[PDB]
């Protein structure tokens, strides 16, 4: 939210106060000013980066489409998110894709590390020679064949990673700078047809040449300076980009987390996810920020056992009932999309699934939404309590069973679907938290971390001057005492300004 | 299969031949007789242990019930297989459960290792004092609380493991011997009600006090000396019993493997599974034996993307079309069970699901078979090509939708289900391989590994004696030469006996 003028001046006042503390070695050794300086850095809030770190194929990229109620991020079964990605606010005329390339220096360093692990006996990887690129990729292919297949061996996986990296550079030597990280853009006319297509081709390929794709977008969730960050599934075979995902989660460059967790589908927390929770716990202050989201909830509608397991898990480990949500992004995002559709469209079988509908032979094949919409109308869910006499016939195709239903019960029934999936709870909760809670919470935590610091300074000063007053040229002594006393008057002025900022923010845990 | 009398004598002949080789340091250094001795050890075949190593919740225990067409192994979502388990042939009067307990020495060693990792500052873990057991379990509970929940921390997981181990010993100090591994049994009257119930209570609890449960059973797949071994999911939180699973897979105590793989559900091979494939590859000879089984295939009926991914995976990595099978044990095993049921039963809603049907509140809740039977009759599958006008209604309960269908289309339709799931291919293929292929294959591999050994010996002997004959007391020299020549005559006799055994076995790669 926008900054009141006292809160605008507060940066100077807090830096000045920290300098007044640093002046005395006793307080400098006693107190970790860096913590307050970091909390101030957050309070300045040029960004507030929300990280969707979560398990492999847990649907986190889908879930960001659910929060945006728009298709942006590419999403498929298996790995489809092999690169860090950002979404940021921009106005209608400003919507664009901005890439960011690794340099030759980085690509060469990575290729050298891979070759060393592979025991690829090659000298300087002068990939500026297509001949050398050919030789090294032939080595990689030979290794992959001798390992016997792309996942027969860790050596095969790393060889395939090197092979993809080399092919990426060969495709991109026009754009990769030797030392700089080149900036390159896709521009919006038909955002989906041109722009997002050129996006996923540089994303869903998992091409390691990029380290960032930025999307600029109008959706109001972005507008207040909040940046949605997506990350690969931390069970990625490219171990370094998973470790960089940990870097992005851990480093103060970010502080928000959404964890996307399998237990509804998996049945229990995986060691992959407990490692993530430990790494979150290690950060000094994130744990208050962090949310849990259970995804693929729909599988609990079908099985008693998974629903019992998940209930037991939530009531055991996850009492934080304001920070836990159940969702199925696949049903919510398409549900909202389906509400836009029309009967003449065939309810999104054109203009939504039009790519997926064309099968391996190009004939009509069922998009997953339809098979787990029919599995929601028949067989499962709560329609028993509605008026909807929905029924699904095994002598009609999977699409006819959908077109018929939506052609008569449709627009009412889609709201029953959405409110069963619960994305309207999740998007509501984040929409509330990111505007209303987060700005006060960042100022409240700043004031809270300042409170021991200010108490320590007040105690040190008052105990010194009570010691001096209890014990027993005056113009010199008074010049020193009045200079430090005027520093204390500045401390009082700054704390008055901070308390006025907090009062304007309706924060009452004010400083002494 | 039963052993012909030449093949019965072959053990002596092969040991004797190996001694004739060992006599000469040149061959002893040149050749690894231990390989042939191991192949002979397999050829003697007092056991042939088949190991169902495969991913966490990949359904391998279910799949063994599918191979047996009987319930034996406990099975649930999440971990439900926390212990090594064996199934062996016995006759109708002999069917029994045989446990095998860890000793006090092992339990104490494990508890000490855990306490050391936990930094539990306790002396000798004299768990013979219930007071000490109480103190250590209170430490474990306090640690788990400070970590903040059973999967908040690796330290929490290991504390919970120690807590379960201690409670297990407290429950079992009547039966645990201090140094010996106690043997204890459950005996069959109502095998399911008494025996298998007392089984899962010592299995599905994941109580670490046991290291083996043996089941003795009549099913013909066991009868020819083949022992089915089940193992925990190698992504177990108890790292040691996973490493022991690796021990059981790797060590010559076993040689057969069935890998049970998620990619239909997961979308790709996990690093968990590639580690397993590498560990299999490291064993010197298993790789010819090993089978791949894709399980949770049914999810590919619903999604085009998973079916395409799995087809691409199989055609890339898994050309071994006689060693790859697609299955869904959940549909096959219950399908065969359902065929036994009757309409008055309500087709297994009594006498099969009678435990599961009683919900958390005891009311009727849907067993997973019914929800992914209705999802197979409606919406998915191939019934389009059958006569069956099956339909599923959203205004009727999940059980009424099942009872109605089976009450009119039932017994025909269950065969369409089973032959879609394909368990009748898998059980047929293993049934053929374990009798017909395996016994010849073990003798053929024994003969093949003998063939370099016999060629090396023949070359060494003939090159020595051609050297001597090409160069230039005779009773002494001839006593030596004729003794070694009679050893060569014994070699000829043994190789004649082996070739006669192979001929009786219709094996034609015979020795010179
Ligand atoms: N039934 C169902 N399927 C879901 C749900 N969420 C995700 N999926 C499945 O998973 C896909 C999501 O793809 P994607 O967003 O790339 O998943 P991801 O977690 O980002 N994969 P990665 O680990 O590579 O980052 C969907 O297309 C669908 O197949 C859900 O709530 N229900
Ligand atoms: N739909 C479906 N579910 C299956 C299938 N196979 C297994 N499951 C699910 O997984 C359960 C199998 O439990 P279990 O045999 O204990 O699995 P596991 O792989 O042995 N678990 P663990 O890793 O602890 O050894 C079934 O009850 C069902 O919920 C399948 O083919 N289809
Ligand atoms: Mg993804
Ligand atoms: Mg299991």
């Amino acid at each position: 939210s926008k900054i009141a003028p006292q809160c605008q001046n507060l940066r100077e006042q807090v830096n000045q106060l920290i300098e007044l503390l640093r002046q005395e070695p006793t307080l400098r050794s006693q107190q970790d000013t860096s913590i307050v300086e970091t909390a101030l850095g957050k309070a300045l809030s040029p960004r507030f980066e929300i990280v969707f770190a979560g398990a492999f194929s847990a649907g986190k990229s889908m879930l960001i489409n659910a929060l945006l109620e728009r298709e942006l991020l590419y999403s498929a079964e298996g790995h489809a998110t092999g690169t860090e990605c950002h979404i940021e606010y921009a106005n209608a005329n400003e919507e664009r894709v901005v890439l960011t390339f690794l340099s030759e220096a980085e690509i060469r360093q990575q290729a050298l590390i891979l070759a060393k692990y592979l025991n690829v006996n090659v000298g300087d990887l002068n990939i500026n020679q297509p001949e050398a690129v050919k030789v090294v990729s032939q080595y990689c292919q030979k290794i992959i064949a001798e390992e016997g297949g792309e996942n027969k061996s860790e050596r095969a996986k790393q060889a395939n990673a090197l092979h993809l990296l080399l092919i990426g550079f060969e495709q991109n030597r026009e754009r990769i700078n030797t030392v700089q990280n080149s900036t390159y853009s896709m521009d919006q006319l038909n955002f989906s047809s041109l722009a997002e297509a050129a996006g996923y081709a540089r994303r869903g390929a998992n091409s390691a040449v990029l380290k960032r794709l930025d999307y600029f977008c109008n959706h109001s969730l972005l507008k207040d300076g909040n940046v949605l960050v997506d990350l690969p599934g931390i069970d990625a075979p490219v171990k370094e980009d998973a470790e960089r995902a940990y870097r992005k989660i851990e480093s103060p460059d970010t502080s928000a987390v959404i964890c996307v967790l399998k237990p509804a589908a998996a049945g229990d927390m995986s060691a992959e996810e407990t490692q993530l929770l430990e790494r979150i716990s290690k950060n000094h202050g994130i744990r208050d920020r962090v949310f849990y989201v259970f995804n693929r909830i729909d599988d609990t509608w079908y099985n008693t056992q998974l629903r019992q397991r998940l209930e037991g898990l939530i009531q055991s480990q996850f009492r934080d009932n304001s920070r836990v949500y159940k969702t199925s992004g696949l049903l919510g995002f398409y549900g909202s999309q389906v509400k836009q559709t029309n009967s003449s469209t065939r309810f999104g079988l054109d203009s939504i699934f039009a790519t997926t509908i064309k099968g391996f032979d190009g004939e009509e094949e069922t998009p997953q939404f339809v098979s787990e919409f029919n599995n929601y109308c028949a067989n499962s869910g709560k329609l028993l309590s509605t008026a909807f006499r929905v029924s699904v016939n095994g002598y009609e195709t999977s699409n006819e069973n959908y077109v018929r239903i939506l052609s008569e019960w449709g627009i009412p029934l889609v709201d029953q679907l959405i409110h069963d999936s619960g994305i309207e709870s999740f998007r509501s909760g984040i929409g509330l938290y990111l505007a209303e809670e987060k700005y006060p919470e960042l100022f409240a935590t700043l004031a809270n971390d300042l409170q021991p610091l200010c108490i320590a300074l007040r105690q040190f000063y008052l105990e010194n001057y009570r010691q001096l007053d209890s014990q027993p040229k005056i113009a010199r002594n008074s010049r020193l005492q009045s200079e430090i006393k005027q520093k204390i008057d500045l401390y009082q002025t700054s704390i008055v300004s901070i308390n006025e900022c907090l009062k304007a923010m309706q924060i009452f845990e004010q400083l002494p």
